């Protein structure tokens, strides 16, 4: 097959040129399979910090590769599609952050890791879907500014009991807007299945689910839940990751959900990336120094 030629050439070039391939959980299965590591954005960035290699091929979207770069400034990070981006992250702007800082100067700015690097330079702390509840609990203030996802922010408020001011207006991920009627229909079909949905899902979806977790948390649930069948309310790429990790279980998509920007990465342009060793992720040194502060603040709170 043309794919078998591509995979062979990819593995050949990545060994010859000293590249470690890091793929996000939402990449196509063919790219997850040729990666050295598959995980969420913070997992991949922290994994890179342990590598002796100085070259990384990242398969995801731009804020994730930049996150790798921020925590690994001396490594060459390349991406195969430089336009792979996150529309939810791009809806939050420096102007909106400063507008709300001025309206509420006592409320720390908590920025979901899903954010532009420029916005990260303006945050008081960064958080992931997994650690957002704990990060906000540990902050002194009972009021926080949170962005750029309103559903994760409102979930944090439910769990912490703190006041969470979300920016921008209607900040959301289109991939996770499942219908709660899909949970009703799937519990009829699989009455003993466990339903796991992302915290980015709307509240009626989260409230009808057995678990609410990020992708990193979804793949630890079968370690403590013996259920044969799990229904997954996140992007379709996680089904492949889950089935590969727990082949003795069945994983059913709540609905078919595809992030188009995640699907911009293919075998073809991944091969092109290794052939040309482009496109390198470059940030201004000042952006790296500034964005590190809210990231280090998150490590300190979590540890
Ligand atoms: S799945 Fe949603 S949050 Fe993730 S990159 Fe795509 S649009 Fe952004
Ligand atoms: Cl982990
Ligand atoms: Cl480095």
């Amino acid at each position: 097959h043309h794919h078998h030629h591509m995979v062979d050439e990819i593995l050949k070039l990545k060994k010859e040129k000293g590249y470690i391939i890091l793929a996000h959980n939402y990449q196509i299965p063919e790219l997850q399979d040729i990666a050295d590591f598959v995980g969420d954005s913070l997992q991949l960035a922290r994994k890179a910090m342990e590598l002796s290699e100085k070259k990384i091929l990242f398969l995801g979207v731009d804020f994730m590769a930049e996150l790798v770069k921020i925590l690994n400034p001396d490594k060459k990070v390349i991406v195969p599609d430089r336009s792979a981006t996150c529309p939810m992250a791009n809806r939050l702007t420096p102007e909106i952050i400063r507008e709300y800082r001025e309206k509420f100067p006592d409320a720390p700015v908590v920025l979901y890791v899903n954010s532009t690097s420029e916005c990260k330079t303006l945050a008081d702390v960064i958080c992931t879907a997994a650690n957002a509840v704990e990060v906000v609990k540990k902050l002194d203030s009972s009021v926080v500014i949170f962005g750029p996802d309103r559903n994760l922010g409102e979930y944090v408020a439910e769990k912490t009991g703190k006041k969470v001011i979300t920016i921008p207006e209607n900040g959301h991920c289109p991939v996770h807007q499942f219908n709660a009627e899909s949970i009703d229909a799937v519990r009829k079909k699989y009455p003993d299945a466990k339903v796991i949905v992302h915290p980015e899902c709307p509240k009626p979806v989260r409230d009808k689910a057995d678990y609410v977790g990020s992708t990193g948390q979804m793949e630890k649930i079968p370690e403590r839940d013996p259920s044969r069948i799990f229904v997954i309310g996140t992007e379709i790429g996680m089904i492949h990751k889950l089935k590969k990790k727990f082949p003795d279980r069945e994983f059913v998509p709540l609905e078919m959900a595809v992030c188009v920007n995640m699907k911009k990465n293919t075998l073809e342009n991944t091969l092109h990336a290794l052939q040309t060793e482009s496109f390198e992720v470059i940030l201004p040194k000042e952006v790296i120094e500034k964005a590190k502060k809210p990231i280090l603040r998150m490590f300190e709170l979590m540890g």
